[PDB]
């Protein structure tokens, strides 16, 4: 009965049983039944309009950056697919129906030695620990081990939400509010890395460029929305399109960049009264910092920077995608959500469009070779699944495919590439250590 | 050389072709190109969200609207198709491509005149007068009657958005902006004679009720949100829905009432410096009144007091269709946006909704009564576009099929009827006398 009720849960969406989770969380607050039910519906509301406007995305964005990634390279083999293919594969596999008790529990634990601060409530973006624990079960072998793997990488991924609570907090503005889903989340430490290095490096730290630069650059034009609908229409120059589907495909760029932050700002509406009784209450029963909420990473593309850096990253990832020494993978699938990987990077930069660059193209160049690395498990996955095709064709995907973590868990736990296991274990063992301490100190400023 | 271009013309969508009319009319004003290009943009911003929330709004109502009509009678038999399955069918028709150019002549020659004030815009809501031709040439049977009856339809349209301008000004704050295509235009005369003679009799006149009063009886549960989701949770249990889907629909429900305004604003927010700029010069280089501007009527949709006459007039509409005499459409295609019905009667009331209750009931019966009157052209106008399956079954549409106009136009000029005629034609044209002089006495009370 566990399976099937379970199953109900996740039936319901996002948009039903995320506002009963918190009208449950704010009647265990003590508030009226009429708040409670204001803030619940609300909560719904925005995360309608993000359903609505991410199908936007995908249907606008999905077809053009395809066509021009067939009209640009035909070398690359191996086709992505992305989140939207991987999530229901991911859903498929065996440990589906256990990945999101066992993350409860985990939250649980660390929530009552105080090792976080993050309540996890996005229940549907557990199939990321689904896919990793999927991922070790099909290299090792063993139950067990997939289970271990599971329960490091949810450990991992709320403590990376806790870490980049103050991003969250000051640029996107989110007071109360943490994203430690996604692939912002672990593509965090490389950011983190990369801004490290370039402080360090004299003159190189001097270069400055933000979109408000290029809004005092370019008067009226520079306003964003303008930026935005130049950016769609330069993409759909590039892949063929007519003039109308050109005209079309900026207008709808445009529009979805305008309407994220207005159908994200409902979620804040409802979320702030708990936020407030929530301080108020268990803060004072407890202690510690605030606690804050787990949430879906689609609320980080409100910010003009971020969407914008969306827009620019498909052409720069097609062209990474080409000059990245041993890269089968075309990117194919999330290019239409590429904001996604590079979120992170935009809020620790502080809208700082040079280093935003170059975090973005090493994100990209290391998340296409570990996706190429990551071929045979993905494709023995598809199989598992059964939504593979007869004619034996590789798959592999970005999203979750590509992400670091998986790679390191795998690597450690079986130890096939001990040459790429070092140097990424290396790199990421850096980023992590200096997010750390970032962290560390940013709190401890913060309370001086 | 026409042909293609107006088609190329019509292709380009309401986010293309419409923002570059907007854009050439301001630079007509002597604006600065940037802030031409901002307005254009955001008025194509705009109308991509309006559609966004459209569409949704139908694919959340439409089946359930559908399986309710279903579930509740099978005694009609002719079941409707809405404005989605007309408008193909109406701009396949003969008189498809020369509408266009007939109305914005006639609009041209009626401005000259000084006879309006409404500049219409909006090139593809034009289906209602190549519909009204299309009824008139399959009726009579001879072209000129048919060029005949767009023109008359036409000036009727502007003349009717001209003297309900106070209406969209004040009640829904869209200033500048008037409204005369839609089913709501050519409805408002019904409401306004059923208002007046609610005001001739004693007593009925002291029956007030508004949101207001809901949301003060209520309390915390009184606002629009929580009484469109009470709405939606009532249509989709006594639509046989199951709980999880009953929930969704609800929360959809919420979520297009919500979002409806929000995407709203951006029209106005880039058409007010237009608007300025036209009071400052073409009123002082010629006179008169404001030079108004035609656009789409899901503008009118904004407002919550019409979403909440949409949501809950659909079991009101499914039972008159039950207890209207003579009637064989059941009401299965435009259940969804059903608002654009009550709009202009929600507005000519000021919200009153013991008076919006009972103009809707006399409106949906009447409509009604003429989509079962006007079947045989219906169905004929589908067979000539080809969009008939072969099985006879009769086709029947109450947007536009069952619109007063068309009706009105058909039997002035074929007499086929003589006691529906008289009847109809009395009825619109004491509803249409009583609307003239109410717009006038408003003209001349704004000008003392």
């Amino acid at each position: 009965m566990f399976t099937e009720i379970m199953r109900y849960v996740l039936d319901l969406g996002p948009t039903v049983m995320l506002p009963i989770v918190v009208i449950l969380f704010s009647l265990l607050l003590k508030m009226k039944p009429g708040d409670a039910f204001k803030s619940g519906i609300h909560i719904g509301i925005g995360f309608v309009g993000i359903g609505l406007v991410i199908g936007l995305m995908l249907d606008s964005i999905g077809p053009a950056a395809k066509a021009m990634a067939e009209a640009f390279d035909i070398n690359l083999k191996v086709v992505d697919i992305g989140w939207p293919g991987s999530s229901p594969m991911t859903w498929a596999s065996q440990i589906a129906l256990i990945a999101i008790p066992i993350a409860i529990v985990v939250n649980l634990v660390m929530l009552m030695t105080r090792m976080t601060r993050v309540v996890n409530v996005d229940i549907w973006n557990i199939w990321h620990m689904t896919f990793t624990g999927a991922l070790v079960h099909i290299a090792t072998g063993s139950y067990a081990l997939a289970i271990v793997g599971v329960v490091v990488h949810a450990a991992f991924v709320y403590k990376l939400g806790d870490w980049f609570a103050k991003d969250t907090r000051d640029f996107f503005g989110l007071d109360g509010i943490a994203i430690p889903h996604g692939t912002s989340a672990y593509l965090g430490p490389i950011a983190v890395l990369v801004d490290t290095v370039i402080e360090k490096i004299p003159g190189l730290n001097r270069i400055h460029f933000s979109a408000d630069d290029v809004q005092k650059r370019f008067g009226a034009f520079g306003e964003p929305v303008t930026i935005g609908f130049v950016m769609g229409l330069v993409i759909g120059l590039l892949a063929g399109y007519e003039i109308k589907a050109v005209l079309q495909l900026a207008v709808k760029t445009a529009a979805v960049m305008l309407l994220m932050p207005r159908v994200i700002k409902p979620i804040m509406d409802g979320l702030t009264p708990i936020a407030k009784q929530a301080r108020s209450r268990l803060q004072a029963k407890f202690g510690g910092q605030d606690f804050l909420i787990g949430l879906d990473p689609a609320l980080l593309l409100g910010h003009t920077s971020v969407v914008s850096a969306s827009l620019i990253f498909i052409p720069l990832t097609i062209l990474i995608a080409v000059v990245t020494p041993g890269n089968q993978v075309l990117p194919f699938g999330d290019l239409a959500t590429i904001g996604f990987f590079v979120a992170m990077a935009v809020a620790v930069h502080q809208g700082n469009l040079f280093r935003t660059l170059i975090s973005g193209v090493i994100i990209m160049s290391i998340t296409l070779w570990i996706a190429t690395q990551t071929i045979g498990l993905h494709t023995q996955l598809a199989a598992n699944a059964g939504s593979l095709t007869g004619d034996g064709s590789l798959v592999a995907s970005m999203d979750q495919g590509g992400s670091p973590i998986t790679y390191l868990l795998v690597q450690a736990l079986t130890l096939e590439n001990v040459i790429g296991l070092v140097a990424i274990g290396a790199l990421y063992g850096i980023g992590i250590f200096l997010t750390w301490r970032r962290a560390k100190r940013f709190a401890a400023q913060a309370e001086s």
